[PDB]
């Protein structure tokens, strides 16, 4: 199982903010900051009402990005919470796997999410 | 795959400098801070002398890192070059390919120290 997550992003500053859009909401982390987010080593995640205003990054099963940020290489110190707004999420991101704990759902996409907004100091 | 190569670092503060050891030789970028080298989106390769001071990472082939970093969605806008000392690279970490350009090489292993040093921000 697994239908394509869609990553997305707003730009902020000279990097890119992102988020999972799935249908009319995007799952994204309440920081201002990612340099700050890094050092502070915990995030809340929110889930907000698409407002029309994100861009596409890239659609791709889940795997395509767990495989390069949820891995042996890439060490984090982060923690993860959310708003019962969020408990949605491990349905909404992981529809295949009924299992998935809240925490596993949070840790795997906010260190997809973080990765990303790092790697976007990268980009054009 | 290929023979294992052993991913390295040096711990300094903001983020870990990450290379690739291979005997006594430490290949890396020729950069400070990484953010100044994600932005300025240039840097060169230097070939190093163990000093001693590198901490252990990883241990893989080459094909585990560059399967991951060097992909669709982040791309390769960074310029790189290297000392005559680095032209070595290509046979040191690519034996397996020995037509390997070295704008080719230095591109992938580039790619895979940019990534892991801007990743490392998770971890310090």
């Amino acid at each position: 199982p697994g239908p394509d997550i869609e990553l997305v992003y707003k730009n902020r500053g000279f990097y890119k903010h992102y988020g999972i859009r799935i249908g009319d909401q995007i799952y994204h982390l309440n920081s201002q900051d990612i340099l700050t987010t890094a050092i502070t080593g915990k995030s809340e995640f929110i889930k907000e009402q698409d407002d029309g205003n994100w861009t596409h990054a890239m659609t791709a099963p889940l795997d395509y990005f767990t495989e390069k940020y949820v891995n042996s290489m890439v060490g984090s110190k982060h923690i993860f919470s959310c708003t019962t707004n969020c408990e949605t999420i491990a349905r909404d991101i992981f529809p295949g796997q009924s299992g998935i704990s809240q925490s596993k759902a949070l840790g795997i996409v906010g260190l997809i999410l973080l990765s990303a907004s790092l790697l976007s100091l990268l980009a054009v």
